[PDB]
C-alpha cells in the first residue's frame, strides 16, 4: 500500500549466523525510498567479531522492499506488508563453498524489520572467502518468476577478488509473502551492491544498494514502463 510503505522507510535487522563452523551475530539498521530502488545500511559485528572471512558473502543477505518496479509489474513484495515476507536462498560458489539463508521480513510501528539466519559451510580454508580476498560484487541481474506458489529469483553472482581475478556463485532464492498477494510474471531486476565504508576488521560496515525491475519481455511498449 502506498500508505503503508511510504517513500522513505527505515529498517532493523539482526543476522545469526556461522560460516566454517564459526558463529556470531550482526545488528543492523538501514534506510531508504522503497519506490526508488535505494538503500543504505550500517551492520556492526556484535558477537564472534572479528569475522574470519570475507564480508563479501554477507553483504547480499541485509532487503527486497527497496526495489523499483515499472507500474505493470505486481510489486508481490512491497504488497506482503504489513505482514511482510519469508525468504530462503542457496549460494554454490565455484569452490564448493555453501552459504545457505533464511529471512524473516515485516514491518512493526512503520519500520521494517528483518530477522536473518545464515549458514555458511565447506569454504577452502585456504581460499578467497576464509582468507578475505574478495573486492565486492559486480553488478548483478536476478532473473525473477513465479514457482509454486512463490517469488523465485536465480543469479549468476560474480565476486571480484584481489587479485584481479573472479569467483563466481550460483545463487537461487524463493520470497513467499505471508498472505496471498497476486504474483508477477517473469522479469529482472538489476542490483548493484556497494561498501561504503568498514572499520579495519570489518565489525562496522556500511553498505549502499540499487535495485531496479525491468521487462524481459514485452517489447518497446514494455520498455522503461512505470
Ligand atoms: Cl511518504
Ligand atoms: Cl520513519
Ligand atoms: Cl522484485
Ligand atoms: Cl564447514
Ligand atoms: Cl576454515
Ligand atoms: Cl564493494
Ligand atoms: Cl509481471
Ligand atoms: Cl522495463
Amino acid at each position: 500500500n502506498m500508505a503503508i510503505i511510504k517513500e522513505f522507510m527505515r529498517f532493523k535487522v539482526h543476522m545469526e549466523g556461522s560460516v566454517n563452523g564459526h558463529e556470531f551475530e550482526i545488528e543492523g539498521e538501514g534506510e531508504g525510498r522503497p519506490y526508488e530502488g535505494t538503500q543504505t545500511a550500517k551492520l556492526k559485528v556484535t558477537k564472534g567479531g572479528p569475522l574470519p572471512f570475507a564480508w563479501d558473502i554477507l553483504s547480499p543477505q541485509f532487503s527486497k522492499a527497496y526495489v523499483k518496479h515499472p507500474a505493470d509489474i505486481p510489486d508481490y513484495l512491497k504488497l506482503s506488508f504489513p505482514e511482510g515476507f519469508k525468504w530462503e536462498r542457496v549460494m554454490n560458489f565455484e569452490d564448493g563453498g555453501v552459504v545457505t539463508v533464511t529471512q524473516d521480513s515485516s514491518l512493526q510501528d512503520g519500520e521494517f524489520i528483518y530477522k536473518v539466519k545464515l549458514r555458511g559451510t565447506n569454504f577452502p580454508s585456504d581460499g578467497p572467502v576464509m582468507q578475505k580476498k574478495t573486492m565486492g560484487w559486480e553488478a548483478s541481474s536476478e532473473r525473477m518468476y513465479p514457482e509454486d506458489g512463490a517469488l523465485k529469483g536465480e543469479i549468476k553472482q560474480r565476486l571480484k577478488l584481489k587479485d584481479g581475478g573472479h569467483y563466481d556463485a550460483e545463487v537461487k532464492t524463493t520470497y513467499k509473502a505471508k498472505k496471498p498477494v497476486q504474483l508477477p510474471g517473469a522479469y529482472n531486476v538489476n542490483i548493484k551492491l556497494d561498501i561504503t565504508s568498514h572499520n579495519e576488521d570489518y565489525t562496522i560496515v556500511e553498505q549502499y544498494e540499487r535495485a531496479e525491475g525491468r521487462h524481459s519481455t514485452g517489447g518497446m511498449d514494455e520498455l522503461y514502463k512505470a
